[PDB]
C-alpha cells in the first residue's frame, strides 16, 4: 500500500479536509481504489457527547458510528462507506493499550509511549487501510489527515509514529503534503512566508520532510513567494502547490491536476497510472464547477435552527442543499433563521429582531426545519411550522422537525395546547413524543436508534415515495431516541395526516405528510448524510423542485 | 502546601530516590509533616504484572498496591504508610481522563492533553498531597520526584503541568531541584560540565528554572566546576550541591546538611524552621552513618535466588540484612547464589561452576532463600533447604522458601519423591502446594492475598514469636496466592516441624519451624517491606544472631 | 568530491580527532587522496594568541600559520601537508563577509546568516577540499570534522551549512558519523544509551540523520547495547560502531577496519575500491601496533616544563619521542618534573616537593627541556641544563631550552651571573638573547621567524648532522622571536661549544652542541612538527639512542 500523509501548518482550518478529499478523487478518478483516514488528536473515544459548536456538525456512519464531519468530506468526494476504525483519537489508542497491559499482552516489559503507542497507531493504520471500504475491492492508497498543527503537545505521538512509519514501508511508498498558510496582511501589503518557514523548520525538527507544500492564501500569490518557498523550504518549484480562495470546492481538483500533483505523484510513489487513459476522467467535476458559475436563478432557503450563529453545524444539510439545487440549475441562497428570535419573548424584548426574523421567514420560497438536541429554541420551530402550513409554503423537517410538525398538528387541530415531549416537560399531560429506546430497554446495547436502518412505505400514493425511485424500502441514518407516540397515530390521522414510511415492525413511523399541502414532507432519519455532490437525497430535491413550483412537472 | 519537585538529567538512574528521600527525612527531623509522590510516565497502571529484572524488585503497600521500590525509598526514610494513589501513572491519568469524558463529566467540550490531562496531574498531585500518611497529621510538605529524564516524549504532560503548577501555587510555595551526571572519562581526565548544561537548556526550554542543581559525580569535584555550574546556570554558587559517590546513603542527608540545603529551603520556601533548635536532630543518622564505618566482624549470608544476576531485583531484602547487621555490629557481606546453578543439569554441563557456587553456599553462616515467581529455579532452592537442614545451617525462607522447606521435608522425610506444588506441574500425584485464592474464588475482586493481613501465633513456645517481642498477632504484608496443603498438616507435622503462626481462621500456615534446627524459620509473608533502619524484621535480626552464633544469648 | 562530515556528541574531548584520522588513513591506504578541515566554532582567526592550557599545544603549518592541534593528528596519520585554509572559524568567516559586504560585493542586498554566512562556509569546503595538498594530486575525499557538540548556539551555522551541502551534492557524494558516548556509572554499573538517544534526537532537530554512530566507551559493550541504539535511532546493527578505551591510538584504524567500515564506505559514497587489493595496504599499522605491545625495556625520559599540569601541551613532544622509541624498540615511560619546583623558592617553601622533583630529575635517563613564552619557570630550565652538562647526562631543548643552555653555559664558564634574555629583564647589564624580528624591523608584516625555513650546517663533524643524513641543509618549522646574541658568539665559542647550523645569512644559529659531553644537542626550530609514526624526527632519536647509550653503535 501507498500512503499519503497530509499535515498543518501555521493555524487549523486552513484546508487540509478539501486538499485530502482532493487528493483522493484524484487518485480514484484515474483507476485506483482510495480509503482514508482521520486522525484527532482529541482524548475522546467519539463524538456522541459533542455540542455541534465545538467541532462542527457530528456524522453518523452506516454502523452507528458519530464521527467528526470530515469523514463526511471523504464520503461525498470519494463515495465510499467509512468505518469506525477509520477516526482515530488519542483516547482510542491508550485505552487500547491500556487494556492490553491490565490483560498480559505485553507480559513483563514496561509500556511506554515510545515504542508501543507509536506501534499501536501504526498498526491500527495498516489494518485499517486493508479493510474494503468500497464493497470487496482492497484499497491501494490510504490518505491520511493528521488533525491539529504541527508542534502541539497533542500530536507528538502521531509525528513520531510516522517518523517511523517512512523507514517502516519504505519510502517510495510514503509521501507527506504540508498545508500553510500564506498571510497576507492589509498593513505591509504583501504576502508573508515566515509562518510556512517556521512551520516546515518545526516539522523538520520533528523528523519530517515535506514533498508537496500547498499553500492556502486569500488571493493568488505570484511565483517571486513561490520560488521564495521553494529555497526556503528545499521543494522543488512545481512541487509547490498554491490554492487561493476559490467560488466553490469542486474547483481545489482541478486547480490540483493542473499544477500537475497527479503526474508528481505517479512518479514518486510509481503508481504506475497510464497517462494517456488519465484523460476526461474529471468530466464530471468539470461539468460540476462550471455548473457553480452558470446558475442564475436564486432559490432561497429557510434554515430554521438553533446553531445558526455557526455555519459549519449545518454542513452535510447545507451541502445536500447545494446538490440539488445543483442538480435542478438553480443558485442557491441560504438565510439562517434563529429559531429563539420566533418566539414572543423577544417581541417583549426586541421587536425589531422578531419582526426582522419573521420578515426573513416570509419572504422565502421553502423552510428547512433541521434537528438538533435539547430544549431551547423548538418553540420557534413549532411557529415556523405552523406558519408554513398555513401560508402553503413547502417545509422539510429532518428527526426534530417532524416532532414538532406532530406537535403543530396536535396543538393546532386537536386543540391540545398541552402537546409537548416527553423531553422538554416529563410530567406532561399530553404526550405526542416518548421515548423508545431501540434495545436499552432490556440492556445497555444499544439506546439510540444509531446507523443505517430499513424504512419500509406504507400503502398509499405518495409524493416522497415517488422522489425515492417508488421503492418496497429504503437504508436510512437514524439518530434519535424519541419517536412519535403511537396512540394519538388515530386522533392526529384523522386529520390532514399520513404516515406512508415505518419500521418493519410497524411500531415506529419515520416519514409523514400532510393531505392537501403542496409539499410538507418530515422525515425521523437525517437523509443529508447520504448526499454526494453527483446524487441528490430525493428529500431536498423535492424541496427545491416544489420552493420554485416544478415539482409536479418533475414528476410527470 | 508547599511543594519540591525533583528531576533527573542526563541519565535515568542517577539517583533521584536518595536525593529526595534525603530532603524528606532532612525536613522532618525539623519538625515537619512530609509527603511524598512518584510519578512514573509508564503507561501501567501498577507494577503487578512486572517481573524484577524490569523494575527491582515490586514494592507492596498496606492496601494490597504492588508499586515501584522507590516508594520503599520513601517509607524506610521517612518512616510513613503510603497509599496507592501516591504512585501516579500516565495510564491512570489517561484512565481517569477517558472514563470522565465517557461518562459525560466533560459535558459536551472537547478534551485535550492541555488543559485536561495536566488538571488532572495537578488536582492528584494537590488531592494526595493532603491525606494523612503517618496517622491524623496534615502534611505540610510534598516531595514530587518525576521519574525519567527531562526531554523524553513520555514525561511532557508532566513538565507541563508542574510549570502550570508553579504559578497556581505561588512560587514561593513551590521549589525544583535537578538531579544531573558529572562525568569524569578516563581519557580527558577531567570532569565534563556540557551534559548537565544541556539537560539545564533543555529544562529551561520547557519553562521551569532550577533552584538547586545536585551534581552527581564519581569522585569529588572542586570549586572550578562549582563556579562553572553556577556561571551557565544562574544559580548561585552555594545552591549548587556536589554529591559524589559515598560509603552508604546515610551519608547524603547529612552531605546536604552540611552543604546548607536546610537554611535554603527554610528561606525560599518560607517554612518558619526555628535553627536554635534544629540542631542535634540527625542524631540518630549521624550514629548510624559511623556504625557503618566502625563494624568490622564479617558476618556472611547466603542468597539462594534466580535473579542474582541483578543486585536490584531483592533490594528490601538485602537492605533489612544490612539493618539488622548493624543493629547487631557487623559487617554484612552477601554473596549472591544462582540456584539454577545447583541442579545437577549444570553438572553435567559445567561442574566447574556447579562445584564453585556449592562451595560459595557450603563455607556461608547463613541461608536466605527469598520469594519469587514460576518455576525455574525452584529445585535448587529445595536443594538448599536440605542442605541447611543436614548441616545445621541457619536458614530463613520468605513466601517461597517456605514452600521449597516444606517440599524438601516431604520428599526427605516422607520418601514423597513426587511432592510438588500445583504450579510447577499442575496433574502431579502429591501436591503439597495448592491455591487458596483469598476470595476470588467466588468472585474477581481479591484473587491473591495482597496487603497487609493478620497473623496469630499458634501455642507453643517459638524462637519467631520471642523475637517478636511475645505478642499475640502481628501485621505483615502478604503477596502470593498459594498455600500449604490443609490435609498433609499432620503427615509433615508429626516429625521435625511445627506449625506456630496462622490466621483468624486456622486454614493458612504462614510461620513454621523446625525441631532441632537452631534455626530454621519461614515465613509466607514479606517481613523485609517493615524494616527500617531504626527498626530491623525481627526474622532478618534472628537470622544474624544464630548466624554469628548470638542468638539464644540475645533471648537470654 | 566526496565528504564525511565527523559531529560530536555528549561532551568535547570524546575521540573526534583520532575517529577522523582513522578514516583518513583507512581511505588512503585503500588508494585515494584524502584532505582534512576541522572546523572551530570559535571567534578566532587563529590560534596565536593562545595559551597552550586552553586547546593543548598550539601548532604551525609550514606557511607560517598557528591552527589547533587536530590538524597535527591529520598530519602524522595521513602525512599530508595542510595550509592555513584547512581551519576554519567563526571568526574567518564573518570577517570575510563583511569585508565582502563593506567593499560592495554583496550590492544592494540585505547580508544575514542564512544564506551568506552558509554559502561562504560552503565555498569556502568545497575550495579548500580542491587545493592539492599531497603534491599535485587532486584530492577525493575530505573529512571535515566539527568541534564541539551539536546543540551548542555557537556551532549552527556550520550545522545549517551542512544541511544544505547534502542536497548541494547530491547525497551519494556525503556521509555523517556521529562520535558519542556512552557512560558506565559505578553506581548503576550498567551502560547507558540515553545521552546518545538525545544527541541523535538534537541532530535530527537541525536536519542531519547519521550513517554511523561511533559509540566511545571506557570498556567494551555488548550486542544489547549495540542494537538499543540501532534501533533507537534507525541506523542498522552493523553500522553502529564501538570503539572503547585501547592502549594505544594506532589500534583505532584496526578496530574500524574489522567491524567493516571501508566496505560501508565503499559502497555508500560509490568510491570503487577494489576489494581484492585492498589486503594488506595496513600491514604497516599491523606491525605498529604490535610493536606497543612488544616492547619491554623502560627508557624513561624527563620532560623538564612548565605547563606540566597539562599532558596536552606537549602533544607532538610526546608523540615525537613515542615514534622515536618505537623506532628503537622501547618502552617509553615519561616523568613530567614542573620547572618551577626546581628553583630554591620552594626549597624556602616544600623542601619535599623539591627534593622529590630532583629526584625524578636525577634517576632518569634523559632530559628534554621542551619550549615555551614567558618567564615564569625559566631559572628551573637553566638548572636543569646545568646539572645534565655536570653529571653526563644526554639533553635537548627546543627553542627555550637552547636559550636556557646559552644562558647556563655563560653564567657558569664565564661567571656572568647577570647572563640572561632581553625577555625576563629588559635592562640587564649582559643580554645573551636578543630580539631579532624576521622583517617586522621595517614593517609589520612577519615579525616572529614563523613558518618553515632553511637551516645549513656549519663546517665539522657533528652528530646531529650525522643523524639528520649528513645533508647540507634542512627545512624546519620555527616559531620564536629571539636569538642568540651575534656579540658573545666568540665569548661562549671559545669553550666548551659549537654552533653547527644557521641560515643563509649566517647571521642566526639555531643548532649548538657541547664538546665532550655525549648528547647536548638544541634547537631553536621545532622538530617534533614534521615527526610522523612511520619517520622519527633525528634529534629525538639520537637523544632516546644515547640515552639508553646505543647512539655510537647505531651510527657505526
Ligand atoms: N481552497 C478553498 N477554497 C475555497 N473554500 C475552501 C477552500 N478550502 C477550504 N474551503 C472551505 O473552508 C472550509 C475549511 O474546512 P476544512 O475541513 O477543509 O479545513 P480544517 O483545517 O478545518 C480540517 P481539520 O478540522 O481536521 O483541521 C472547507 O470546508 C471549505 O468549505
Ligand atoms: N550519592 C550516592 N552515594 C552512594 N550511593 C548512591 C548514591 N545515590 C544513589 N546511590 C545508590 O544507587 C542507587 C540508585 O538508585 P536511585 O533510585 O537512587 O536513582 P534512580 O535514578 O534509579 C530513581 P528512578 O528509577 O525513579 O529514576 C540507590 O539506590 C543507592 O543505593
Ligand atoms: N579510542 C581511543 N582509544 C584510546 N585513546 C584514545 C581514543 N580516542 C582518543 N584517544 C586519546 O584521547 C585524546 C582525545 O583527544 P581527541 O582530539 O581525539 O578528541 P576531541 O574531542 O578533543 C577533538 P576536538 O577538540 O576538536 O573536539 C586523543 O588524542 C587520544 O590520545
Ligand atoms: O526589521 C527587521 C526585519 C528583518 N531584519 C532582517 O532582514 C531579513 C528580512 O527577512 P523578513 O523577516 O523581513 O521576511 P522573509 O524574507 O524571511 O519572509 P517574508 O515574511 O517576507 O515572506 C531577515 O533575515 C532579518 O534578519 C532586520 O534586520 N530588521
Ligand atoms: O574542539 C573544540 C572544542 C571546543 N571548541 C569551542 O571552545 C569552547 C570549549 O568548551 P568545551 O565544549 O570544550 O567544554 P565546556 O567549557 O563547555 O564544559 P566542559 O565540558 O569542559 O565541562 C566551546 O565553546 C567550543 O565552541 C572548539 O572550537 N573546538
Ligand atoms: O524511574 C523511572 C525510570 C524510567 N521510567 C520509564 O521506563 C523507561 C526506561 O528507560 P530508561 O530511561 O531507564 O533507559 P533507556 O532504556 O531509555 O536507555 P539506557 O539509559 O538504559 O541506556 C523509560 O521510558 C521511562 O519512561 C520510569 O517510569 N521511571
Ligand atoms: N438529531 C436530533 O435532532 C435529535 C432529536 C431528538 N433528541 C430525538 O432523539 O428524536
Ligand atoms: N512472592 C513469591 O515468592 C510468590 C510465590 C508463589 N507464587 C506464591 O504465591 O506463594
Ligand atoms: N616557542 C618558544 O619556546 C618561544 C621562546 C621565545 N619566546 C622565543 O621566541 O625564542
Amino acid at each position: 500500500m501507498k500512503y499519503i500523509l497530509v499535515t498543518g501548518g501555521v493555524i487549523s482550518g486552513v484546508g487540509k479536509g478539501v486538499i485530502a478529499s482532493s487528493f483522493g478523487t484524484l487518485l480514484k478518478s484515474c483507476g485506483l481504489d482510495v480509503t482514508s483516514i482521520k486522525i484527532d488528536p482529541y482524548i475522546n473515544i467519539d463524538a456522541g457527547t459533542f455540542s455541534p459548536y465545538e467541532h462542527g456538525e457530528v456524522y453518523v456512519l452506516d454502523d452507528g458510528a458519530e464521527v467528526d464531519l470530515d469523514l463526511g468530506n471523504y464520503e461525498r468526494f470519494l463515495d465510499v462507506t467509512l468505518h469506525r476504525d477509520n477516526n482515530i483519537t488519542t483516547g482510542k489508542i491508550y485505552k487500547l493499550v491500556i487494556e492490553k497491559e491490565r490483560t498480559g499482552e505485553y507480559l513483563g516489559k514496561t509500556v511506554q509511549v515510545v515504542p508501543h503507542i507509536t506501534d499501536a497507531i501504526q498498526e491500527w493504520v495498516e489494518r485499517v487501510a486493508q479493510t474494503p471500504v468500497q464493497g470487496s475491492s482492497k484499497p491501494q492508497v490510504c490518505i491520511v489527515e493528521l488533525g491539529g498543527t504541527i508542534g502541539d503537545i497533542e500530536g507528538m505521538p502521531f509525528v513520531e509514529a510516522f517518523r517511523q512509519f517512512q523507514f517502516r514501508v519504505k519510502r517510495e511508498n510514503f509521501c507527506l503534503a504540508h498545508v500553510s498558510l500564506v498571510p497576507l496582511p492589509k498593513a505591509t501589503g504583501e504576502p508573508k512566508t515566515k509562518p510556512t518557514q517556521s512551520s516546515v523548520r518545526e516539522l523538520r525538527g520533528c523528523g519530517l520532510s515535506p514533498d508537496l507544500i500547498v499553500c492556502r492564501s486569500e488571493k493568488p500569490i505570484g511565483l517571486e513567494v513561490k520560488e521564495k518557498i521553494s529555497n526556503f523550504c528545499h521543494v522543488g518549484p512545481d512541487q509547490v502547490i498554491c490554492i487561493h480562495d476559490l467560488n466553490s470546492i469542486y474547483h481545489v481538483p482541478l486547480l490540483m491536476e493542473q499544477n500537475g500533483v497527479i503526474e508528481y505523484l505517479n512518479e514518486r510513489l510509481q503508481l504506475n497510472i497510464d497517462m494517456s487513459k488519465r484523460t476526461k476522467c474529471l468530466q464530471q467535476w468539470r461539468d460540476l464547477a462550471r455548473r457553480t458559475e452558470t446558475v442564475r436563478r436564486e432559490v432561497c432557503i429557510a434554515v430554521v435552527g438553533k446553531y445558526t450563529k455557526f455555519t459549519d453545524s449545518y454542513a452535510s444539510v447545507v451541502k445536500a442543499l447545494q446538490h440539488a439545487a445543483l442538480a435542478v440549475n438553480r443558485k442557491l441562497e441560504l438565510v439562517f433563521i434563529e429559531s429563539c428570535l420566533l418566539e414572543e419573548e423577544t417581541l417583549h424584548s426586541e421587536p425589531s429582531k422578531y419582526h426582522k426574523e419573521w420578515q426573513k421567514l416570509c419572504d422565502s420560497h421553502g423552510i428547512l426545519v433541521p434537528g438538533g438536541f435539547g430544549s431551547r429554541g423548538m418553540e420557534g420551530k413549532i411557529r415556523a411550522c405552523q406558519w408554513a402550513r398555513e401560508n402553503q409554503k413547502p417545509l422539510l423537517g429532518i428527526c426534530l422537525g417532524l416532532q414538532a410538525a406532530v406537535i403543530e398538528f396536535a396543538r393546532n387541530k386537536l386543540g391540545l395546547k398541552d402537546a409537548n415531549t416527553t423531553e422538554i416537560d416529563p410530567n406532561t399531560a399530553n404526550a405526542l413524543v416518548i421515548d423508545m429506546p431501540e434495545h436499552h430497554t432490556g440492556q445497555l446495547g444499544g439506546t439510540m436508534r444509531l446507523g443505517k436502518r430499513i424504512t419500509v412505505f406504507s400503502d398509499g400514493p405518495s409524493v416522497i415515495r415517488q422522489l425515492y425511485g417508488n421503492p418496497k424500502s429504503v437504508q436510512e441514518r437514524h439518530r434519535h431516541r424519541y419517536e412519535v407516540n403511537p396512540k394519538y397515530v388515530h386522533l392526529l390521522e384523522e386529520q390532514g395526516m399520513r404516515f406512508v414510511g415505518t419500521d418493519v415492525d410497524k411500531t415506529r413511523m419515520e416519514i409523514i405528510e400532510l393531505s392537501g399541502h403542496p409539499y410538507f414532507v418530515a422525515t425521523q432519519y437525517h437523509p443529508e448524510y447520504l448526499s454526494r455532490p453527483l446524487k441528490p437525497s430525493p428529500p431536498f430535491l423535492g424541496l427545491i423542485l416544489a420552493s420554485v413550483d416544478r415539482l409536479n412537472q418533475y414528476i410527470q
